[PDB]
């Protein structure tokens, strides 16, 4: 398990945070020096649990599919809630089992439909760690709607820092005050899947992608990415999604 605590929290208490959620996620190789999260893991070791307490000390547990970063459902005291999804009715038999009670939410993690029950993109929703601590308190006690927005910030702020460098960092500028994602941000959330991929690609193709991926950089420019030797490859992006589940 992994474990954050908001009571006390600092760019330092993150970077510890997410630094030991990459680690808790396995892998048996590395591609450019990227660890390769695995094509399957079969049972309850294929969900990782993280522990969430906000500023008074109120916890959740959140599940993760270790071989995608993908949240799958959480606990909230005695009532489990998942995804509207097959691999989040999956989670369900084998994570919270103790649950007294187990709620479906009304839609799937994907970002498409948390937008849509949430009544608005994640371009204009704040985050950073007092949304955090806000997402966590908002998912103590059920209400769908507030829940979508709480789980945008919760997803960005825990998986998509754990596989992006600069999403880290974006939330550590956020330590105190939330802030709107830049477009640089939402650019890498979108392109995981296709970058996972055509680093992958390389390997065969001497360092060179496939395809190039096209990406919005901190500047507010959009840029392609084309070989390995791009700063996004080099420095930022920390795990891949195995090409056997694009
Ligand atoms: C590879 O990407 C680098 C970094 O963006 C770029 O400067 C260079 O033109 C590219 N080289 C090749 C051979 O694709
Ligand atoms: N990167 C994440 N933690 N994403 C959470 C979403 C999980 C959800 N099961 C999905 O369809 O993606």
């Amino acid at each position: 398990d992994v474990s954050f605590r908001l009571s006390g929290a600092d760019p330092s208490s993150y970077g510890m945070f997410i630094k030991d959620l990459r680690n808790a996620l396995p892998h048996t190789e590395k591609v450019y020096n990227i660890p390769l999260l695995l094509p399957s893991v079969s049972g309850a070791g294929r969900y990782l649990l993280m522990h969430l307490f906000n500023y008074d000390g109120n916890t959740i547990t959140v599940a993760v599919d270790v071989t995608n970063v993908y949240i799958m459902g959480y606990l909230a005291l005695t009532t489990s809630y998942f995804f509207n999804e097959p691999a989040a009715d999956l989670a369900s038999q084998y994570v919270f089992r103790s649950a007294r009670r187990k709620i479906t939410l009304p839609y799937s993690g994907n970002y498409e439909r948390l937008q849509i029950a949430a009544g608005k993109p994640r371009e204009k929703i704040p985050i950073g760690l007092p949304a955090l601590d806000t997402a966590i308190s908002t998912l103590l006690h059920y209400d769908s709607t507030a829940a979508a927005g709480a789980l945008l910030v919760l997803i960005q702020t825990t998986a998509e820092a754990a596989r992006f460098k600069y999403i880290e960092q974006q939330i550590q500028e956020r330590a105190y005050r939330d802030e709107v994602p830049s477009s640089a941000t939402i650019s890498l959330e979108n392109s995981w899947s296709g970058l996972s991929k055509q680093i992958q690609l390389a390997q065969g193709n001497n360092g060179v992608f496939r395809t190039p991926t096209v990406l919005v950089d901190s500047k507010g420019n959009r840029v392609q990415i084309t070989n390995v030797t791009s700063n996004v490859v080099t420095s930022n992006i920390q795990l891949l999604l195995n090409t056997k589940n694009i």
